[PDB]
């Protein structure tokens, strides 16, 4: 039988139309790494997005697979099992010297952040926040070191890895209300359907086991995702 797949293909590296016309992407190749580890016959269906959820509730498809970012606010509706991507609960405060009040945000006359990230988006969700936007976090710490804005935002793992090569910067933390968290890309299953998401966990377990998961991500790029949680 068939594993029915529902997508809106507009979202590179995850889904997209090649010269073709065929839905091709990272996402397209782990639905047909699922197919088979489900014994089953991949059908690729396009939808408008916000048509995706309204099919798979009403069964017309089996799972969604379109980059959708796991929120708290849509596992209240369906079931996803993650594949991709750090959980985001919290971002880093980027600073020199002192910061006795990191917050609000408002409080800055500006806030640098990298053009493209859930950051950024979140950023733009605060009123009265002016920021600064930048295509590289290169650029988004030297607009600190300059003293050009008083702080930054970064995303946890990568704030992690950079901030070693700046001595002079210091941190604090920012939670994130919980209706703005991310918790990393999800396959969305019908919550009347748990034993096909449970197929699909273990589905996914086997081919990140595998290193099929790895060979994926670095086959589409995604070390270098320039759109962050397109569709939070």
């Amino acid at each position: 039988e068939k594993f029915i797949v529902g997508t809106n293909a507009t979202y590179p590296p995850f889904e997209f139309v090649d010269k073709r016309g065929e839905v091709v992407g990272f996402d397209i190749d782990l639905a047909r790494e699922i197919s088979n580890k489900l014994g089953k016959t991949l059908d690729v269906r396009e939808f408008s997005f916000d048509a995706l959820i309204l099919n798979l509730k009403q069964h017309r498809i089996d799972a969604v697979i379109t980059g959708m970012s796991i929120t708290p606010s849509r596992l209240k509706e369906i079931l996803m099992i993650p594949y991709y991507g750090e959980e985001i609960k919290h971002l880093v405060l980027v600073f020199k010297g002192e910061n006795k009040h990191p917050l609000p945000l408002t409080q800055y006359r500006s806030v640098a952040v990298q053009t493209g990230t859930y950051q950024e988006a979140y950023l733009q969700s605060l009123s009265e926040v002016h920021i600064r936007s930048f295509d590289s976090t290169l650029e988004v710490l030297m607009e600190v070191m300059h003293g050009k804005s008083p702080v930054a935002v970064l995303e946890p793992s990568i704030a992690q890895v950079v901030l070693k090569d700046f001595p002079a910067l210091s941190t604090a933390t920012i939670d994130l209300p919980e209706d703005q968290w991310v918790l990393g890309y999800g396959i969305g299953v019908a919550s009347d359907r748990p034993a096909l998401a449970l197929k699909i966990e273990a589905a996914v377990q086997e081919i990140r086991k595998e290193g099929v998961l790895a060979e994926l991500e670095q086959k589409w790029g995604l070390n270098n995702l320039e759109h962050h949680h397109h569709h939070h």
